[PDB]
RNA sequence: GGUACCGCUCCAGUCGUUCAUGGUUUUAGAGCUAGAAAUAGCAAGUUAAAAUAAGGCUAGUCCGUUAUCAACUUGAAAAAGUGGCACCGAGUCGGUGCU
DNA sequence: ACATTTTCGGGATGGTCCTCATGAACGACTGGAGCGGTAAT
DNA sequence: ATTACCGCTCCAGTCGTTCATGAGGACCATCCCGAAAATGT
């Protein structure tokens, strides 16, 4: 039947909650039939419940593993490419090569051959670290070599560098040379005298160099230069050419006085190519100065990063390192020395003794810097002769270990440099070197580009290439058997702008010519005019269209009402009187590609022949598409007979970036099957009046509506993934999205298979702030500007600030912080904002907060050095402190102070603190705009209609900006953190909300999404705002427009608080929709009401497997072995073995002196790798695992989240393996959460109407509810722990602390609410007592517990028998 | 009562392609004196190489950090489908009656 | 030949330690706010 | 041929209303209970 319900959901970050609403009756309790057991005769449920669920790792987590997985591969592949080429080899010259290298791990009872490394033989094999202290003194040996190196030391000097390839991030061959330097400097100052004797730069003996080295920012660097070297400004000719050797992009339009953009950049390859078109302008005598600004960016790289000169080795990077390496053993032999003659005592325990991180657990261990720094500068600042070893500490050039992130960051050019002289130096006493030496140069220098990517040999979707034969993927030989135009077009093809009516199809470029064309045709179709024989104004024809834009849009990019009255109307229409109307003085509308091309070009011959312009737009689509400029040749090959030689060369430069929303198919690709016309041609003639594209499209008069039948209307299949495969990236939205269309479809099918009157959903999202925008931003100024007074200022009064300076993070970050960093807490200013870095509070992590709380303004991030130790331990002891004023004064969260204190509690979510400090956050949920359309895709599939357009299931998103009038109303506080039943109560009152607003029209409407601001009428007494504290609209006034549509209460007075009558009319037709006398006091009914439908969601585990690492520091039956024959003891297993799910089976495992076997059902653990077999065969897993006799009913499978029910009055839940997990919901009554909230409310707060007069006389007069706080716990302990055990501290600490506050109290109090929630152990920091942690092993009261298996959607249960579990 | 398609700009989030290092595991790594011996002290310390998700298609110079996955019936199998209401009440969900 | 004392072994339990992450060159999307376009009956 | 049925304002710019909402497992130290053997009667 028609209508008879309305359903409402509240999706959440790890839960959806639901809730059906019906006309017939007020209490949602409804019957099952008991699946096997029937234990009870027809159990009973609310149809308002909730389902739990487990969130995953989000957005920069999904990221990392992904590039994790192709992280190691690049390594392991670049060992094996140098690996091949000499491998074979040296195998070949070398018989005992190959046993060496296959017999190197492994014990020896299966070992078949000696290690032997590098000469062969032990006696020898000692000899070397007699010569070569380390790699880089071999390194500098061959590079400076006059002898022959043993193969096995070749490659062993070849494959570190290959290993330690380094970083290929910026193109082009940079000079590996600093034999002179300071030459560069004194040639660019000259150079520039010499050609602007106008107003020579004085050098004035001013080191460059110096000022350059030291560490500050791009702007004062420069700045400093500019006010060392008088002559010139910061923003002028020689200052944009510093800033050029800074690292940055100038624009040097504004110097040379040029008509177009002039960008220089020193990161590509086409620079060179960028200065042969500049000179061949500005002339060959200003080449000098760009030549040697390129060669001194790369002589000051090698001088910044080496610190070594040239010539006294040809090795500068190996030497480098070895100058501090040595340093490094006669410092430590200083210290020791002066160790041993001042303190004696201590030591053995200065080096040996890892706990205060000493020097043998820095040198064995991984011991953080700064901790090895803090512990020695003490004790070398008290002790004698210690002078130097200070010095080291601020350099940072004492004990620095060889291994480490700091020293790897290298690029591949200085490598190659060294490379080039290993190779070179061995030429004439290997010839084998000569031929590879090709080979090695390439795969040394290789990067693969966009266009090419992977080159798998097998069929996936993600292998873009074609292969032509069974040889190779190589670049070598690469066009004889993979053709890379193929992989550059189904690239193209996947990864490109889509348009968005044609599934398969993508749009054109923002250069196209018809893109162009048809906003000129727009504008032209506005046109009247009127003529000398003309009386009244008529608009143009098609024909008139085009020799408009023949004449005048192809003579000049913009039109105006001179050019047609005088050149367009007296030349090809010859009226000397006319007159144009409908536009005013000039159009809107130009052609700015043309104009462009014939800048380039240089002719006409390519302009007006009808086949051309199709020409000039597959060219500019080529050139948008792709970067390959012998992809771009070959479009060229085709029009030949158009571009020469020279034009053909001039090209070959860069893309011309950026799409249309339109394809050419829909525009002049599709005629019309009655009139034969495209929308082009009905754009150029047709006609009185136009419309939208869209509205054309949609027009009943043409015959495009087939189109739209055809693919539009058909829609997505059947399966569920198919129409969830859009929206979100998000496993926590994707996962809600998944659960809310299965609840919904299953609702609809349940109650009779009647249709919902209305579906109303909420989604919202972890929002920390307001985005950029003076509707957003503007209000995000109010939370910085109560911090400043609070902590006061007289320049807010003295000097006002205008709104539209901080609208951006940045600007913010500063004063939300004050001019200070939160890690080391060094200065920060204004001027500085976007010269300094901005860092991530937990970057690529598992859960991350939607924006600018989830951020801080930092001065460096290398004290992160990877490990969860803040190096400023003295600096946090004075700003923990600092940071609780922040949150006082609402300048930073709770979760963001808090990450900052985790070694001292851990995780556990504190999350909406705001609620008894401020809470001022109005959020757009901008998700919501597309879950309706999901949703209302399955829903609506139906199509027995005469284009009626009715739709059967209205599914309503709603915003929860309207739901708090209504938890006043009703007396609902709904802090998560206090109730984990939250979503249940949410989805009520959704439904109900919802279904209230389609009852009777809206008294006052808004517009889509944007709303407010954009139509409404002039009013003087809110004109005020703008100029006092800035605009504002109904965004703040929401509570008004909800009165004055429903009329509930008023607002305006204080004291006795009356409402609207109990018996009112409420729809459109008369009638009484809600009634207070009912309905009221069944809302607030729900809330206490017994046994609502909670469950956390049944499944088994399936993804993230393991860790990539080795823990042989564990031992038992569970740990997986990395190979499968190597013993654990030694090589280990993998980290976090994954258990899928477990299988209750009776088993055949032998105990004690009598060997007897286990008659009993036992948990065995199903892990994600033996699951596939054991689905297939699970009777040879089985027997392998001990449970060797078993029958196929005797066989009870136990998925993840399984519940148990005990006879014995207790309820328990199933973790994985066979893990215990709490359990039992929470039966207490609703008076202790209502006081616990108030209770911190009300401490610094007074009140002041009826309802908030008696709430703070109701926790002033009643302070007993701690005491019967405590006692109810004591009554759960018993249906969980059985033993109070901890209770007798908790009750003493209770006892203890009642001088204590009773916000600071309440603000940890919220981690006792885990009784409500099914997992969740939590242990916690209360005032100055913290609580244990513990955690469930297994029930001994086995025989007692009743297997549970429910359904997903919370309706039907089955109990499994108890007469298979056996014992003996 | 009674609108549709969006331009220009700035900022944020979602992210993708590409490349590197280190943590860490493992093997080779020639010592002296006292004491039955456990055990202790001193001489003495300078390095290199290999490797890092089970398992497998298309059996790989390749892919893999995932969802439905409970009872019940039909289907070789892939795959698909069914889940009662009137009527009273609410401290660990019960009852009258029909189906 | 049987019961009690005796030592060694297993399970329930809690305390402490363990954890593969960094980011710029090059490049694109949705989406919102403020400056706005164009109007009929 | 028209633009809130309702938001009609204060000796002054004020803080505040609601929400998305919680790391556990392995190894080692330990106490209590149970089985087979040696000894006494
Ligand atoms: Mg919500
Ligand atoms: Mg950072
Ligand atoms: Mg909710």
């Amino acid at each position: 039947m028609d209508k008879k319900y309305s359903i409402g959901l509240a999706i959440g970050t790890n839960s959806v909650g639901w809730a059906v609403i019906t006309d017939e009756y007020k209490v949602p309790s409804k019957k099952f039939k008991v699946l096997g057991n029937t234990d009870r005769h027809s159990i009973k449920k609310n149809l308002i419940g909730a389902l739990l669920f487990d969130s995953g790792e989000t957005a920069e987590a999904t990221r990392l593993k992904r590039t994790a997985r192709r992280r190691y591969t690049r390594r392991k592949n670049r060992i094996c490419y140098l690996q091949e080429i000499f491998s074979n080899e040296m195998a070949k010259v070398d018989d005992s090569f190959f046993h060496r290298l296959e017999e190197s791990f492994l014990v020896e009872e299966d070992k078949k051959h000696e290690r032997h490394p590098i000469f062969g033989n032990i006696v020898d094999e000692v000899a070397y670290h007699e010569k070569y202290p380390t790699i880089y003194h071999l390194r500098k040996k061959l590079v400076d070599s006059t002898d022959k190196a043993d193969l096995r030391l070749i490659y062993l000097a070849l494959a570190h560098m290959i290993k330690f390839r380094g970083h290929f991030l910026i193109e082009g061959d940079l000079n590996p040379d600093n034999s002179d330097v300071d030459k560069l400097f004194i040639q660019l100052v000259q150079t520039y005298n010499q050609l602007f004797e106008e107003n020579p730069i004085n050098a004035s003996g001013v080191d460059a160099k110096a000022i350059l080295s030291a560490r500050l920012s791009k702007s004062r660097r420069l700045e400093n230069l500019i006010a060392q070297l008088p002559g010139e400004k910061k923003n002028g000719l020689f200052g944009n050419l510093i800033a050029l050797s800074l690292g940055l992009t100038p624009n040097f339009k504004s110097n040379f006085d040029l008509a177009e953009d002039a960008k220089l950049q020193l990161s590509k390859d086409t620079y060179d190519d960028d200065l042969d078109n500049l000179l061949a302008q500005i002339g060959d005598q200003y080449a000098d100065l760009f030549l040697a600004a390129k060669n001194l960016s790369d002589a000051i790289l090698l001088s910044d990063i080496l610190r070594v000169n040239t010539e006294i080795t040809k090795a500068p990077l190996s030497a480098s390192m070895i100058k501090r390496y040595d340093e490094h053993h006669q410092d430590l032999t200083l210290l020791k020395a002066l160790v041993r003659q001042q303190l004696p005592e201590k030591y053995k325990e200065i080096f040996f003794d890892q706990s205060k991180n000493g020097y043998a657990g820095y040198i064995d261990g991984g011991a953080s810097q700064e901790e090895f720094y803090k512990f020695i500068k003490p004790i070398l600042e008290k002790m004698d002769g210690t002078e130097e070893l200070l010095v080291k500490l601020n350099r940072e050039d004492l004990l620095r270990k060889q291994r480490t992130f700091d020293n790897g960051s290298i690029p591949h050019q200085i490598h190659l440099g060294e490379l080039h002289a290993i190779l070179r130096r061995q030429e004439d006493f290997y010839p084998f070197l000569k031929d590879n030496r090709e080979k090695i140069e390439k795969i040394l220098t290789f990067r693969i580009p966009y266009y090419v990517g992977p080159l798998a040999r097998g069929n996936s979707r993600f292998a873009w290439m074609t292969r032509k034969s069974e040889e190779t993927i190589t670049p070598w030989n690469f066009e004889e058997v993979v053709d890379k135009g193929a992989s550059a077009q189904s690239f193209i093809e996947r990864m490109t702008n889509f348009d968005k009516n044609l599934p398969n199809e993508k749009v054109l470029p923002k250069h196209s010519l018809l893109y162009e064309y048809f906003t000129v045709y727009n504008e032209l179709t506005k046109v009247k005019y009127v003529t000398e024989g003309m009386r009244k104004p008529a608009f143009l024809s098609g024909e008139q269209k085009k020799a408009i834009v023949d004449l005048l849009f192809k003579t000049n990019r913009k039109v105006t009402v001179k050019q047609l009255k005088e050149d367009y109307f007296k030349k090809i229409e010859c009226f000397d009187s006319v007159e144009i109307s409908g536009v005013e003085d000039r159009f809107n509308a130009s052609l700015g590609t043309y104009h462009d091309l014939l800048k380039i070009i240089k002719d006409k011959d390519f302009l007006d022949n009808e086949e051309n312009e199709d020409i000039l737009e597959d060219i500019v689509l080529t050139l948008t598409l792709f970067e390959d400029r012998e992809m771009i040749e070959e479009r060229l090959k085709t029009y030949a007979h158009l571009f020469d030689d020279k034009v053909m060369k001039q090209l070959k430069r860069r893309r011309y970036t950026g799409w249309g929303r339109l394809s050419r198919k829909l525009i002049n690709g599709i005629r019309d099957k009655q009139s034969g016309k495209t929308i082009l041609d009905f754009l150029k003639s047709d006609g009185f009046a136009n419309r939208n594209f869209m509205q054309l499209i949609h027009d009943d008069s043409l015959t495009f509506k087939e189109d739209i039948q055809k693919a539009q209307v058909s829609g997505q299949g059947d399966s569920l993934h198919e129409h969830i495969a859009n929206l979100a990236g998000s496993p926590a939205i994707k996962k809600g999205i998944l659960q809310t269309v299965k609840v919904v479809d299953e609702l609809v099918k349940v109650m009779g298979r009647h249709k919902p009157e209305n579906i109303v959903i909420e989604m919202a999202r972890e929002n920390q702030t307001t985005q950029k925008g003076q509707k957003n931003s503007r209000e995000r100024m109010k939370r910085i500007e109560e911090g400043i007074k609070e902590l006061g200022s007289q320049i807010l009064k003295e000097h006002p600030v205008e709104n539209t300076q901080l609208q951006n993070e940045k600007l913010y970050l500063y004063y939300l912080q004050n001019g200070r960093d939160m890690y080391v807490d060094q200065e920060l200013d204004i001027n500085r904002l976007s010269d300094y870095d901005v860092d991530a509070i937990v970057p690529q992590s598992f859960l991350k907060d939607d924006s600018i709380d989830n951020k801080v303004l930092t001065r460096s991030d290398k004290n992160r050095g990877k490990s969860d130790n803040v190096p400023s331990e003295e600096v946090v002891k004075k700003m923990k402190n600092y940071w609780r004023q922040l949150l006082n004064a609402k300048l930073i969260t709770q979760r963001k102070f808090d990450n900052l204190t985790k070694a001292e509690r851990g995780g556990l979510s504190e999350l909406d603190k705001a609620g008894f400090i401020k809470r001022q956050l109005v959020e757009t949920r901008q998700i919501t705009k597309h879950v309706a359309q999901i949703l209302d895709s399955r829903m609506n599939t139906k199509y027995d209609e005469n284009d009626k357009l009715i739709r059967e299931v209205k599914v309503i998103t709603l915003k929860s900006k309207l739901v708090s009038d209504f938890r006043k109303d009703f007396q609902f506080y709904k802090v998560r953190e206090i109730n984990n039943y939250h979503h249940a109560h949410d989805a009520y009152l959704n439904a109900v909300v919802g279904t209230a607003l389609i009852k009777k029209y809206p008294k006052l409407e808004s517009e889509f999404v944007y709303g407010d601001y954009k139509v409404y009428d002039v009013r003087k007494m809110i004109a005020k705002s703008e100029q006092e504290i800035g605009k504002a609209t109904a965004k703040y006034f929401f509570y008004s427009n909800i009165m004055n549509f429903f009329k509930t209460e008023i607002t305006l007075a204080n004291g006795e608080i009356r409402k609207r009558p109990l018996i009112e009319t409420n729809g459109e037709t008369g009638e009484i929709v809600w009634d207070k006398g009912r309905d009221f006091a069944t809302v607030r009914k729900v809330l206490s009401m017994p046994q609502v439908n909670i469950v956390k969601k049944t499944e088994v585990q399936t993804g993230g497997f393991s860790k990539e690492s080795i823990l042989p520091k564990r031992n038992s039956d569970k740990l997986i072995a990395r190979k499968k024959d190597w013993d654990p003891k030694k090589y280990g297993g993998f980290d976090s073995p994954t258990v899928a799910y477990s299988v209750l089976v009776v088993a055949k495992v032998e105990k004690g002196k009598s060997k007897k076997l286990k008659s009993v059902k036992e948990l065995l653990g199903i892990t994600i790798m033996e699951r596939s077999s054991f689905e297939k065969n699970p009777i040879d897993f089985l027997e392998a695992k001990g449970y060797k006799e078993v029958k196929k009913d005797l066989i009870i499978k136990l998925p993840k989240y399984s519940l148990f029910e005990l006879e014995n009055g207790r309820k328990r839940m199933l973790a994985s393996a066979g893990e215990l997990q709490k359990g039992n919901e929470l039966a207490l009554p609703s008076k202790y959460v209502n006081f616990l909230y108030l209770a911190s409310h009300y401490e610094k707060l007074k009140g002041s109407p009826e309802d908030n007069e008696q709430k703070q006389l109701f926790v002033e007069q009643h302070k007993h509810y701690l005491d019967e706080i405590i006692e109810q716990i004591s009554e759960f302990s018993k249906r969980v722990i059985l033993a109070d055990a901890n209770l007798d501290k908790v009750l003493s600490a209770y006892n203890k602390h009642r001088d204590k506050p009773i916000r600071e109290q309440a603000e940890n109090i919220i981690h006792l609410f885990t009784l409500t929630n099914l997992g969740a152990p939590a242990a916690f920091k209360y005032f100055d007592t913290t609580i244990d942690r513990k955690r469930y092993t297994s029930t001994k009261e086995v025989l007692d517990a009743t297997l549970i298996h429910q359904s997903i959607t919370g309706l039907y249960e089955t109990r499994i028998d108890l007469s298979q579990l056996g014992g003996d």
